[PDB]
């Protein structure tokens, strides 16, 4: 271990990402969440349960990324500066996770929150995706680890991010949505960066190896995609929003794929997101 | 793994420290380091070299704490909130270390800097304490890892922090001193928190194990103490300040022990640091 020298950058992107991520630092306390209290009261009991469950699902994924994911990529960094950026990513995943408790504390009741957490421990689709990702994080295959990480950063949270964006388009939970956008602002960069590092590693492999990884990527995606469909149908049952969430899933699945350097897999007719959602996503 | 719940804190100190460290977030870019350029030219060749070398050493430690330290402590966390707090500590360690490149960048030449790093790779004492600490961080002794970290956080740093606080009292490099002060504000809580967690683990050990760990701590503190002596009287050789530095490190060695729940090791006579310096702290 040698002292790190930030005046001898080996890959400029490391410094760009470091500056963008650190400059985008934030904490949930900085978001006036209490201003969503009236909006929360206008949601149905069903909608409130849905929101809480979705957020607990998001929390599990962030907790994993903070605990196992990010730190898992550490031993695979190719530059000392990458290691520093990964430590920031890990910390921010902790802030992301913590933010949901801030939301629960401000808007919800202890009883209903505890029930949601119980639900998360038992939901098959949720535990299945958590299991799939973790298995890759504990393995010894660095590139399958980055593929899983990108799918988590750019795909797996979106069945959840969709809800606050929808509510916001109706003028509800807008401050919660603002917070979600700060989280998304981070995840988008995380996925971009990890995907970038994955691409660099590919060039150091043969053509036969790069081809294996490509096939692995598409198979893992289909596995996660189908399980996410089941996760979505169950959570959004009877809301009438299932097909919109699915479109949002394909939309983000293509971005995850592109972050790994591959071409979009889902055609426009499966990834046609309602412009209202796209607008709320980036006003 | 379960989703963390910050509305079910298992130890209030976890929330306290999380709020302290996150509220105290900062970046070097936020410090007017440039306003020290004029004051940096007043320094001599020896001083400048000393400062750059001192800062390089500190940089290696933060790099270690960032890569090996804090990370190795996560597997030993006893609450989910502690794991989150440790990830913040690891992150800020990267910020601390990055700060030095920010300082070298605003007040030095690639020539000088590249020299201090070359030195860093060879200096015996420096490479030794780094070897000692990493040895524990990689071991499977959770409590020894915490003793090590507390020594790194509350002792092995001040051997350098002395200098920036000296210039500060003399009115030189006051901005850089503000930066260092920010680092200290973090390091101080880190040593306290990890030492706090160390003590909770102790109460759960046998009486004989508590004794063994106590003696061990002292054995490690001295091994690092004498090696820091060689480091000090060698780096501050041609300065005549070595005396002050020796007084400062004994001051911090005792603080490091308090953080572990132990009594002072060096008598006040050996820990009487120049009040002016303690003022810059
Ligand atoms: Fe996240
Ligand atoms: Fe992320
Ligand atoms: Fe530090
Ligand atoms: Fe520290």
């Amino acid at each position: 271990i040698s002292a790190i020298n930030w005046n001898k950058i080996q890959d400029d992107k490391d410094l760009e990402v470091w500056n963008r991520l650190t400059s985008n630092f934030w904490l949930p306390e900085k978001v006036p969440l209490s201003n969503d209290i009236p909006a929360w009261q206008t949601l149905s009991a069903a909608e409130q349960q849905l929101t809480i469950r979705v957020f607990t699902g998001l929390t599990l994924l962030d907790t994993i990324q903070n605990i196992a994911g990010a730190p898992s990529l550490m031993a695979d960094a190719i530059t000392p500066h990458e290691e520093a950026v990964l430590s920031n990513i890990s910390f921010m995943e902790a802030v992301h996770a913590r933010s949901y408790s801030s939301i629960f504390s401000t808007l919800c009741q202890t009883k209903e929150v505890d029930a949601a957490y119980a639900w998360s421990e038992e939901n098959p689709p949720l535990q299945r995706k958590a299991q799939i990702i973790l298995a890759h994080y504990v393995s010894d295959e660095p590139l399958k680890k980055k593929i899983a990480s990108v799918f988590l950063e750019s795909f797996l949270f979106y069945s959840g991010f969709w809800l606050p964006m929808y509510f916001s388009s109706r003028g509800k939970l807008t401050n919660t949505a603002d917070l979600i956008r700060l989280i998304i602002r981070d995840e988008a960069v995380h996925g971009y960066y990890i995907g970038y590092k994955y691409q660099i590693a590919l060039q150091k492999l043969s053509a036969i190896e790069r081809e294996e990884l490509k096939l692995f990527a598409l198979d893992l995606l289909m596995e996660l995609y189908d399980n996410e469909i089941r996760y979505t149908e169950a959570l959004y049952a009877e809301t009438g929003w299932v097909n919109d969430v699915k479109a949002f899933l394909c939309y983000n699945a293509n971005k995850a794929l592109m972050n790994l350097g591959y071409e979009a897999l889902f055609p426009p007719e499966m990834a046609d997101v309602n412009p209202a959602i796209l607008a709320a996503l980036s006003p």
